[PDB]
């Protein structure tokens, strides 16, 4: 990597990454646990870099009517990046056409809802009521994994559900109420702290990881695999967990 | 790529380590011999993947650490990067020192140094604390990853632990001494919850610290790592994983 210049995919998704719009240029825009790994993975490697959004700023899903990907996963594929740099979940689909780093964090499937002393008990139970409603973010995560249950009540969810635009979208119906928001443990944590309001629904479910995303056959795998368990083992992931999640 | 594990006959590194893998000393032959969570797995990789496969032990009988003196690997990992075996099939921790000589696949589960301790009276909070005192001893299992991670740890009092403790030489030995009164014995979380379920006088040292993965070990270059890395992802994505820890690992408590 060293000269070499790495075009990163990228979307905002806090505290993972934050993304100004205005006031900054180029990486500066950036910052976040995932911005401070690249920051380091840079110095220590001795690549330039810059951060790619996908036009549609998805995530990434595979549409099962056309197959085809979209978000950051088909931007990867169509090699317009070299890398996918944020918190992206590990899945089986993902998986058939791109690689994933060495790992830096455990998740879970989380839903959330707003009121204290709501009813339910598992997400499951949606299916047979009315008073609330609920959705996941298109082509994202979540989504796919409850697309791809075994137990197809969970694709009755995604299906019967609203299929919410990102994260600021989603916290927003939240809470408004009445609404079951389905999505991931450390970014539910991170961003509803404040929200004493706002509860659990069951238990999580669903064991993957957060790492960054390699096209299949890449030169710079190896080196990034390395260096991502090197930060793990001598502490660095913890302490950017510490200094970025709340609080 | 091409190449595929269909019709292959896979040589696995593998030791006993409760619960990933039991080996009965007789009464078996080959495969038979073993069983555990990690011999649930393997037996799935081959149903699914179309190799057969055999288990080799070192003959050291150590997981396999880097003598910075030789410039040698010992253990599971010395017999894989001489192509004795093609994967080290075992809860095998990741760690920087192993990284720079094989690859490791898709993780299985999150564990962390655990460190246990036996005996009235004082008792300690943090594992440096042995250092100031003569009341307890302690130890590791040399040539195994917590010794690996103390010894690498960038605060040089955790390789005075190991310096001055007692070299254990698995993890009978090390349960053994532990069990023999006023000892420290540092490991690993799944493996010291397995195995002393039942030790009502066995108490933690503080909490548990440092970070990893356990996983298999492949070679660098292996032509196998895609698909066994695909394979580990969805039996997690699956739920298979879990369901193994829950049927091997021990509950309940008589404590
Ligand atoms: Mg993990």
């Amino acid at each position: 990597l060293i000269g070499r210049h790495l075009r990163l995919g990228s979307v905002e998704e806090q505290p993972f990454m934050f993304f100004a719009t205005e006031g900054c240029e180029g990486n500066d825009c950036w910052s976040g646990m995932v911005n401070d790994m690249v920051v380091k993975l840079s110095e220590d490697l001795g690549f330039t870099y810059e951060y790619i959004q996908p036009d549609d700023r998805k995530f990434g899903a595979l549409n099962k009517t056309t197959n085809e990907w979209n978000g950051m996963i088909r931007d990867l594929l169509d090699d317009k990046t070299d890398m996918i740099a944020i918190d992206l979940s590990t899945n089986s689909a993902r998986k058939s056409a791109i690689d994933y780093s060495f790992p830096f964090m455990d998740a879970g499937i989380k839903a959330v809802v707003k009121g204290e002393g709501t009813t339910l008990n598992q997400v499951l139970e949606l299916l047979d009521q009315d008073k609330y409603k609920w959705g996941v973010i298109g082509s994202k995560h979540p989504e796919t994994l409850l697309k791809t249950h075994r137990d197809s009540r969970y694709s009755r969810l995604v299906d019967e559900g609203v299929e919410l635009k990102d994260l600021n979208h989603a916290i927003e119906t939240l809470r408004g109420g009445l609404f079951v928001f389905i999505d991931e443990g450390p970014v539910l944590a991170h961003n509803l702290i404040s929200d004493c309001d706002v509860f659990s629904v069951g238990e999580e479910f669903q064991s993957f990881e957060y790492a960054f995303g390699l096209p299949k056959d890449s030169p710079y795998k190896s080196l990034i695999d390395s260096h991502l368990l090197k930060f793990r083992e001598e502490g660095f992931i913890d302490i950017l967990w510490e200094k970025w999640s709340s609080g």
